[PDB]
């Protein structure tokens, strides 16, 4: 009735796990984790500070806001302000959480397991390893760099720039920006939320088919939306990574056939990138290729696509359905259904032909040169 409170002294291995899940109650009590005002003592993210960045951290701030803004699932936000007046947020990791992962990971699932609150071991694992993924501050600083790069001039999104003088292996600290993050914006107007979501998934495509470097893991707590400049700025970078052309080629071959409600060719491109093996259970398989045709509709119609209906985690689940698989057998459909859930948890609808063509038609210029 109240895991709640002894999942919160877990809550970040909790949230990684939410956010993978997407019983009711148990949906429930994972929100009330994720809303939960519990957050980890001050004195473990001074330790974490004076660590890496050393005794006289806070001699380079004017001020450091002691009641961080929301904690992430190894570490969590802080405002501060540097000597000068640049306002900035340090998103800090808890001290020698590297080595606490299998402890609170085996602690979550020990109380979901004693509640009878789970009716697989490999995703356990899963879970584990993408918590230690987490760690790496160092190469999310480096991809919020080149994403920064690669988006300048952009009119609607912005990436805040990196403050390398308060980054450290365990310690992220970027510019503050001005707005709230998009789990906030379900009260905003239909035209809003339209075009907040139309501009993430023209970047969707624009991450897999054009940078080849890529936000796999996409969550709207991640990005944030500034009202005043009608703005977004991008903050989810944890899950970051660079393809060959070659794959999200066949990637693109794929979307293309679900678009032509191709059901064998999709079927085939997706045993040629070892998505599917060619001997799956059928009944498995055919679920799995509904919903990349469900995907297919939206890229196939120039009338507007409701996602708050037609693109919901019960009719996309099976995009990934139920040792490990490699994480190159479902990173895009992570990232192709991850950016579809966004626009359904935001009740957005717009047409997706244009896009999609305008992908594939970049796609089959460069094929005949
Ligand atoms: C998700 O990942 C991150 C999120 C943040 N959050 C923020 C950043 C910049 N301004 C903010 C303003 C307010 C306000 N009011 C709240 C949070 C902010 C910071 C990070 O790094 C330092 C992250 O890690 C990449
Ligand atoms: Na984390
Ligand atoms: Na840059």
């Amino acid at each position: 009735e109240r895991i709640v409170r002894t999942l919160c002294k877990v809550r970040g291995a909790a949230l990684k796990l939410g956010q993978m899940l997407s019983n009711p109650h148990l949906a429930k009590i994972f929100e009330r984790v994720r809303q939960s005002a519990d957050f980890m003592p001050l004195k473990q993210m001074m330790k974490t500070l004076n660590n890496d960045l050393g005794p006289n951290w806070r001699d380079k701030l004017e001020y450091f806001e002691e009641r961080p803004f929301a904690a992430a699932s190894i570490g969590q936000v802080h405002l501060a302000r540097m000597k000068g007046g640049r306002e900035v947020a340090m998103k800090i990791q808890y001290p020698g959480v590297a080595q606490s992962i299998n402890s609170d990971v085996n602690n979550l699932m020990a109380v979901l397991n004693m509640s009878n609150m789970l009716p697989p071991e490999h995703l356990i694992d899963v879970l584990r390893r993408e918590l230690a993924l987490e760690c790496d501050y160092q190469r999310e600083a480096a991809c919020a760099r080149k994403f920064r790069d690669l988006l300048k001039g952009h009119p609607f999104f912005y990436v805040p720039e990196i403050v390398d003088e308060l980054c450290s292996p365990h310690v992220l600290t970027t510019e503050l920006v001005s707005g709230f993050p998009l789990d906030q914006a379900e009260g905003l107007s239909q035209e809003i939320r339209n075009e907040i979501c139309y501009n993430i998934l023209v970047l969707c495509l624009r991450e897999l088919f054009e940078f080849h470097f890529m936000q796999t893991d996409p969550n709207w707590s991640n990005f944030f939306y500034d009202p005043q400049q009608h703005k977004v700025a991008l903050l989810d970078f944890g899950a970051t990574r660079e393809y060959d052309r070659s794959f999200t080629d066949l990637y693109i071959q794929i979307i293309r056939a679900a678009a032509d409600r191709d059901r064998e060719t999709v079927r085939a491109k997706s045993i040629e990138m070892k998505f599917l093996t060619g001997y799956e259970v059928k009944v498995m398989e055919d679920a799995h290729l509904d919903a990349i045709l469900i995907l297919g509709e939206a890229f196939a119609s120039d009338e507007p696509f409701d996602f708050g209906t037609q693109s919901t985690t019960e009719k996309i689940h099976n995009l990934i359905p139920v040792v490990p698989p490699p994480e190159e057998t479902y990173s895009l459909h992570r990232k192709m259904g991850g950016s579809f859930l966004i626009c359904s948890k935001l009740k957005a609808r717009f047409p997706c032909k244009a896009m999609f063509e305008e992908a594939y038609s970049n796609y089959c210029k460069r094929q005949a040169q």
